[PDB]
């Protein structure tokens, strides 16, 4: 399984509640990258992992995914894409998902109006809602590519129940 | 060529008034998929098609596309995606693609409150939306990955035969 | 299954009603030799398909029926006997036979005087009572060379259920 | 990296503004397509390249492709989708992207009541939302295909100096 | 890392707090062991994992062991001996340290009457300081086999925040 | 195709307009050069290239001069002569020709007073009249060594549609 969400839509409160109980293993997908390259003995530090080499870095990717697929049925955590001074990164590169091979794709959603509200109290609106359109059709492409389910899931402010009694049917 | 649409979009309407006097033939991809496997026979009933074991059907998958793809330029009728308990499954593979290599995926749309009526008759209408922006996802992707070109055709409740005048030019 | 009757008895509507609802692919043959002769280059338009020698058009009826037999039960659909300038044609010659190895054959019929007065508003009745039963002939001829069952399915005008009746227990 | 836009969003205006001062070299897709396929001697005018068999014109795009990667660091250009009488094309196939590797996608975007107003002065405001929302679709497809970045600008009428301190960053 | 407790001691609890904003991934072992057996095919249901043959067993508890190994850096959580009808049983037998090599095993403790106050708002206090003593000496034992630190973590009912001040510094 | 002129002489809006609406590609040569440099690891930034050992510049310049050659028709920029405070530099060596094999050189002029008028407005007119001499004699020096055209094109300072005019018929 992999969840995904943008920065503020509460994705891992969503997770910690529906996870509960499970048996599954959690791995944060940035977490096992930073290991694999550490114990490779390429980087020490976590920040390192900006300055590898591209190239190298898909290596990394590669193996931390053999790695998260020899373990077995897990709760990965990801960004689906991530944000930068160059537009969206995407989070999952082909190379991923033939390692991978995900069940489900689930991605957590907000309103805009909310997201901002709970950004200024720690974008555009505009902007917020393209980001989460961008990531329906990163979804749906890495779904494409894989033969993984997409589930999509709301997570409004007052309505943490809903989020976690949508999430807890993936499981 | 492929033809696909949400439940309750009259697809087969529009499908059969446009390919009136076509040598093309029509086939339905989940008949073959059954006609394969139980001629293999991996099944003899149509419900056991869900009881296969997954990394079989990949398999009939494959050889179903080889098969419609044998026999050359044809109709072919599936959903693209197909919604589920789990949310929404690609109904076209990569692996099915690189098979059939489609020329054209054609796509039938009406409005959410045009749909939610027929169904009334027999999804909230933003759950309806929400299908067919998944969906149109889904063509450009599976566009991207095979040449095809992507065509969207309108079908509102009276206006059949405008439906029918932009299918036809595509046969 | 193979569908066939003489132009004017309402062999489409027959068919259409019957196979309402049916898994089975559905196909005409001319447009199957058509596909398969176009794929191999032989041809580009459909006229040409007149204008092919006969032991061309023998390798081009084989390797269709081949193709139809891989992809394996469906609805066929063409005529078993066509009239000509030098009199009657068989459709499906032994060539034919031995590679789709037909289970069933549907013949439809009506009275002369009803095909004459459908043929009148869009032969003598004499004649088309000849070709009714040379179909008969080359029905029963196709089925002691194959196995095939024969079935004979009555389409009087008004009586379209009584024709759907009949034929939807085969399928 | 590689621009794109819907024609009328006045692509050629920003991109040639923004690498204003740039050492890269900027390719038109299409002319060196038809440069590739005229050194070859498979063509001599330009019309030509719409005429050529699609599974030479794949190689042409792949050699093409070759030789942009080969030039290296480059501001190709060429449309995302194209509009066609079948509806959308895809203008950059898997073959293509496997080669080039780009490491942005840009596209460029204006409000479709601008877009019409110019056309005019020169599709409804709702096709032109459509072809928008297609192109969106399509470079994630492209990301995810390839890790390239994926950056949206706009190009509203007065406002070409923000196209451009948006543009300029990429570079 | 491995993270140990006496059922009622508020392991799930610490280490939650502790781990928060780590890079380190999850893990509890009986999820591992479960997975594993079940893409080994030798289980379909978590139960089953109580009714293995005993040196099948110890080969997952191996495998199990090898896989999070490769994995690398990791917050493990299982129990250090499960009390049991016939007394205690060690929860990590030599076969699964030889592959983990802990540098860390952090065992979780309270008051003997919190725990019976715990457990009585959902053993003897006797029984549950003997349980807790044989914990300490099979840490120890562990410790001998593998040259893994121990830590002692007190957690005491309102206390909450010193547990999580002696966890964080061994992370 | 190359395009050749003074400092000071508007060789870019010539070149901008004439080449309106062309299929060819648009290329400078030392930004080819530094990333032919920059992608074989010799380099990192522009001013590097001036730091580069003469005989690996050479190669640069060879391999430069290959990829362009293969990339085919284009419209190549840079100076036929570069002055230095060691005199007169020529831009483009024998081994150069030799692989890029032009068809025709382009050289633009305009009268020394007015070139020193957009030169104040930003050398003697008697040191400007010596580098397009020297740039006359390099430029029929390349056609004598490669069978390539020269073409002198004039660019008064109010007379850019006369320029376009003689450059467009090269085209």
């Amino acid at each position: 399984i992999v969840v995904t969400g943008i920065p503020g839509v509460g994705k891992t409160t969503v997770m910690q509640k529906a996870a509960e109980g499970s048996p599954l293993p959690r791995v944060p997908l940035e977490g096992v990258m930073y290991g694999v390259a550490k114990r490779m003995g390429l980087v020490k530090d976590i920040d390192e992992m900006r300055r590898l080499s591209p190239d190298v870095q898909k290596e990394v990717q590669k193996k931390a995914a053999e790695r998260i697929a020899a373990l077995g049925d897990v709760i990965l955590d990801t960004h689906c894409t991530i944000k930068t001074p160059k537009g969206y990164l995407p989070g999952l590169p082909r190379w991923v998902l033939e390692k991978l091979r995900p069940s489900v794709i689930l991605l957590v959603e907000a309103d805009p109006k909310e997201i901002y509200g709970r950004r200024l109290k720690d974008d555009s609106e505009e902007e917020i809602a393209e980001h989460q359109m961008m990531n329906r059709a990163a979804a749906m492409a890495y779904a494409s590519l894989s033969g993984a389910t997409v589930k999509i899931v709301f997570n409004h402010d007052n309505r943490l129940d809903d989020a976690v009694r949508d999430a807890a049917p993936v499981l």
